DNA sequence: GACCACGGCCAC
DNA sequence: AACAGTGGCCGTGGTC
């Protein structure tokens, strides 16, 4: 409907657009349109009509702003109805769902998408009248952030391609050595990547005992948790775990990332998805740069392929024990506050208990293990499972979990307060009022209910940490531009910046402090910073 | 070619 | 595998 009016559109219209593909840095702009009033404007030529707009306002605004930066046009994103819906309910994650929940249909034509962004904005902005805290998250965090992420997306990161090509051939020859040493240990060749075939070999032809089953189809599981408990029980299980790590890293990172360098930028560009998680975290895709390996030695080799441009340095900043400090603030547990008001490290302490060694002896491989253990226990891992992780008695793990929550008694009072409040209001909230609707808290099936409970009390603390990080990013981005530095990646509690060599020390010291004082809590936020030519040695 | 479900596994 | 939570991508095995 509306009324075809001649392009250009008046100021502050709502833009709709169609891309050749979902990735803004790689897409052709097929159609461009705008609407304000009862008028829909359609562009004769989309790439020239981008010159006319002063701001991107509408569904998926960040995406068009990214494509604009790719053509050297500073066109910042503004209002996006997706961002309002996502603050109303974080299950509002795609425009198909949002339009089919607030009064329209998400089609494939720019004009119709423009007019939809106009009405979708009116509706949701009305639904947020009086939700002053969500209106605060919108004006102060989420809408500014979409601009920051647009500049991150369009900048990209430099990758050592020749090095990854070379690493590919090396890993390939090693995969072949393990494959053959499994085909032999099994008396024949089969597809080692087919989990079904491997099931028959491990559990039928050989004699190994099936520890567990898969969720949907009830097959015998060949997961690492299962195979780890079948080590020494046969050497072939050890080789399969080696083969699995290598083909994972090769087919997910080593091989596809080099072929994704952009021809204009010479760099690698991810997408930061702003309305994609239930807790408020960002996500990253196409490629996901938030899960580049690091823990294993081959993984470290891959993390080193992410490097600074000629004449710059990477600066890496990572909040320490972030969800535990948030937890101390949220609960008000005094003993836990006192841990951080005294610079204690709960991952290195759990690691010394867990390995026997003195605190001065825990090395990175050990601390990493205690991180997963501590966060495992915190969010409700069963005694029985912990006893299988730590290889201890069951009543020994019950005490580890009773000692853990006894040294900080006020936490369980907060878990319970959080749950009871969620049953009454239907949602739980972070420190700034970001909310997750958790309807299954009154479920009558125990398993469905207790899962709802674990998602329910995790969200306030993980979404508070993500709120801090996002706010730090909007406070830091303007200061980095003064110094001529840039933001590259965010990995949940961590930032990577690129800075000129003769300014790196300055941007590190600065960025460290903006992050630490983003929002004073009842506990000091520490940050670790490092500088290097590559992502790995930046992280000290 | 394009989707999809599933088990599996990388990061935080 | 499971009474830890949050993501996204892979190959396999299908269907259309
Ligand atoms: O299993 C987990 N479950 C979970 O819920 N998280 C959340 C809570 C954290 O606060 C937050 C930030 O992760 P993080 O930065 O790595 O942890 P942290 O800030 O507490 O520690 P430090 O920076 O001081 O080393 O992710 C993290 C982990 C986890 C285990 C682990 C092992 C590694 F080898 C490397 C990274 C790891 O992540
Ligand atoms: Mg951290």
């Amino acid at each position: 409907a509306l009324e075809e009016a001649p392009w250009p559109p008046p100021e502050g219209a709502f833009v709709g657009f169609v891309l050749s593909r979902k990735e803004p840095m790689w897409a052709d702009l097929l159609a461009l349109a705008a609407a304000r009033g009862g008028r829909v404007h359609r562009a004769p030529e989309p790439y020239k009509a981008l010159r006319d707009l002063k701001e991107a306002r509408g569904l998926l605004a960040k995406d068009l702003s990214v494509l604009a930066l790719r053509e050297g046009l500073g066109l910042p994103p503004g209002d996006d109805p997706m961002l309002l819906a996502y603050l109303l309910d974080p299950s509002n994650t795609t425009p198909e769902g949002v339009a089919r929940r607030y009064g329209g249909e998400w089609t494939e034509e720019a004009g119709e998408r423009a007019a939809l962004s106009e009405r979708l904005f009116a509706n949701l902005w009305g639904r947020l009248e009086g939700e002053e805290r969500l209106l605060w998250l919108y004006r102060e965090v989420e809408r500014p952030l979409s601009a920051v992420l647009a500049h991150m997306e369009a900048t990209g990161v430099r990758l050592d391609v020749a090095y990854l090509r070379a690493l590919s051939l090396e890993v390939a020859e090693e995969i072949a050595r393990l494959e053959a040493e499994v085909f032999r240990l099994a008396g024949h060749p089969f597809n080692l990547n087919s989990r079904d075939q491997l099931e028959r070999v491990l559990f039928d032809e050989l004699g190994l005992p099936a520890i567990g089953k898969t969720e949907k189809t009830g097959k015998r599981s060949t997961s690492a948790a299962v195979l780890e408990a079948l080590r020494e029980a046969h050497p072939i299980v050890e080789k399969i775990l080696q083969y699995r790590e290598l083909t994972k890293l090769k087919s997910t990172y080593i091989d596809p990332l080099p072929d994704l360098i952009h021809p204009r930028t010479g760099r690698l560009h991810t997408r930061f998805n702003q309305t994609a998680t239930a807790t408020g975290r960002l996500s990253s895709s196409d490629p996901n740069l938030q899960n580049i390996p690091v823990r294993t030695p081959l993984g470290q080799r891959i993390r080193r392929a992410f490097i600074a441009e000629e004449g710059w340095l990477l600066v890496a900043l990572d909040y320490s024990q972030i969800e535990l400090r948030v937890l101390a603030h949220l609960s008000g547990d005094e003993n836990l506050i006192r841990v951080f008001q005294e610079g204690r490290d709960i991952h290195t302490e759990t690691a010394s208990w867990m390995f026997g060694v003195p605190r001065e002896a825990v090395d990175p491989l050990m601390r990493r293990a205690a991180k997963t253990i501590n966060f495992g226990v915190l969010y409700g891992m069963s005694a029985h499972r912990l006893s299988q992780e730590l290889a201890i008695p069951y009543e020994e793990a019950q005490a580890f979990i009773e000692r853990y929550f006894q040294s900080f008694p006020k936490v369980r009072a907060w878990i319970e307060k959080t749950l009871e409040e969620g049953r009454r209001r239907g949602y739980v909230e972070t420190l700034f009022g970001r909310r997750r609707y958790v309807p299954d808290l009154e479920a009558r099936v125990k398993s469905v209910r207790e899962a709802a409970e674990r998602m329910a009390f995790n969200m306030p603390v993980q979404g508070t940490a993500a709120d801090l990080m996002k706010l730090a990013m909007v406070k830091l981005f303007p200061r980095l531009e003064e110094m001529g530095a840039r933001m590259l990646l965010q990995v949940h509690d961590e930032l990577v910046l690129e800075a000129p060599k003769e300014r790196a020390e300055a941007v590190a010291r600065l960025a460290k402090e903006v992050m630490e004082g983003v929002y004073p809590l009842a506990v000091p936020l520490e940050v670790e910073v490092g500088i290097g030519e590559d992502w790995l040695s930046a992280k000290e």
